[PDB]
């Protein structure tokens, strides 16, 4: 039941940082996956040999499931914040959810255009990927439906925004650029990564804001954050190591360093105070 | 746990009705309430006498809370359809939810701009309004977290889309355009309501699709639908009586429009 409603008793808190992020989202989130021209990606992918074709599919496999997972699995967080009456957070999170929807859309349109929609790409999800995306992500998020304690929220934001988005996805978009922008391939996909990467800059700020406002209330949660971050690293690097051993069948060692740098960069964006 | 992912094993169902609605929402849902100029609404409202001022507030009280409730209360529908694997529905529902947020945002900006933001407008929610918006809507939606049965999804769509949106809000925005476009008042608010009314045309199609695809399985659900509508009617009309009495403009035109809207919704679902 609703006790009452903030916009009948008062107003939106116009100064709230998440309301300010919501405003920037509507401003900067107008791109439409449907408007991306994929006709050259179609040609590029066709003129690839069968061996140069496989090279692209693992990254794509991780993005398409990842974004679909991201779209489904933000709903518990939106629910938990709404129940706590953090209305500006909810407003913003509508833009987050609809961004992820566009992310899933873009990757699927790409698959359709280049002619692999009928192909099952689950075979490039190794155990470590499954542990993050099939299991640890929805488990941490669905927890919020019955346990919205600071500890559960910090863990949801850590898995979702700091590890999946902030470490894995940031690194894979960097990687996709590294490899394909230089080879001059898949411009429609690269336009779409570009849009996606701008969206995700907002998503991470919500994750930082959420972890930090929980840390601010009790510095003991800073150690929970660092700990959960470290608990997921083995699967982060286990997914990375698997992708490397596939591509090795392109400086993998400067991609591996970027994943590590991203991981440590996220850590340093939360302070104990 | 995720069993797998549709866009790794296959693709989006590009021909699904809710994906087509999703595609349309993106095309047609670009408005930003931050861009509406409310400077004249401020002046108009200040030009009103104290008695004229309070004549506007109950309808605004109904709208602001209603859009707030609607933003919060679609989330369980998103979850339950997501849990059933209806990805294209979920994609659409992201545009539905972001629309409602813009709707709440608009009315709050209007209250801020005309200088009534500090004023608690709950006083204009009577017992019938509270029955619907504080209680029945959130009960119906939250049910879906533990009971996604046909009966539960029908009852959620019936209350959310068919009564709240399709009967009460449709009639309210009709009511407001009629009174204030004729008075030449609140041009920024009226512009936001035009935008809102376009959004909401997509929303009602999702609710029609949802209720009819379930009814299509079993015509026992058509009778469930009709009953859930009639169950809510005494509160719809009780709130309409409350506002008309407050006001006391052709009140009987407006009141008959609500009944029209309610019958209209009934007739958008067919037994087969
Ligand atoms: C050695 C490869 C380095 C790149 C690692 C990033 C892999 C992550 C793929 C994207 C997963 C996702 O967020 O959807
Ligand atoms: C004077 C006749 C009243 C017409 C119905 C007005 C109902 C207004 C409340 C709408 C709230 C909402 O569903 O967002
Ligand atoms: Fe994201
Ligand atoms: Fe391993
Ligand atoms: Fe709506
Ligand atoms: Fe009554
Ligand atoms: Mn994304
Ligand atoms: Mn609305």
């Amino acid at each position: 039941h609703h006790d009452g409603f903030q916009t009948v008793k008062a107003t939106i808190d116009w100064e709230h940082p998440m309301f300010k992020l919501y405003e920037k989202a509507k401003r900067n989130g107008k791109w439409n996956p449907a408007d991306i021209d994929f006709s050259q990606d179609q040609k590029d992918f066709a003129s690839l040999t069968s061996e140069e074709k496989i090279s692209a599919l693992p990254l794509v496999a991780g993005f398409s499931a990842g974004e679909e997972a991201l779209t489904l699995d933000i709903l518990p967080m939106a629910h938990a914040l709404a129940r706590q009456g953090r209305l500006e957070d909810v407003l913003f999170l509508t833009t987050f959810m609809h961004d992820e929807a566009k992310h899933v859309e873009m990757f699927s349109r790409w698959q359709q255009a280049v002619g692999i929609g009928q192909m099952d790409l689950s075979v490039f999800h190794n155990d470590h990927y499954k542990r993050i995306f099939y299991e640890a992500l929805p488990e941490a998020m669905n927890r919020l439906y019955a346990d919205d304690s600071p500890e559960a929220v910090i863990r949801a934001a850590t898995v979702y925004n700091m590890i999946v988005e902030g470490t894995l996805a940031e690194s894979g978009y960097y990687t996709f650029r590294q490899i394909y922008k230089k080879a001059g391939l898949f411009p429609g996909l690269l336009q779409g990564i570009d849009y996606l990467n701008m969206d995700e800059g907002r998503h991470i700020q919500f994750g930082i804001y959420t972890i930090q406002r929980i840390v601010n209330e009790d510095e003991r949660y800073y150690e929970l954050f660092i700990r959960y971050m470290d608990e997921l690293w083995p699967h982060v690097i286990g997914y990375v190591d698997y992708l490397t051993e596939l591509g090795k069948r392109i400086d993998y060692d400067l991609l591996r360093h970027y994943v590590i740098k991203q991981f440590n960069l996220r850590k340093k964006q939360i302070s104990r105070t």
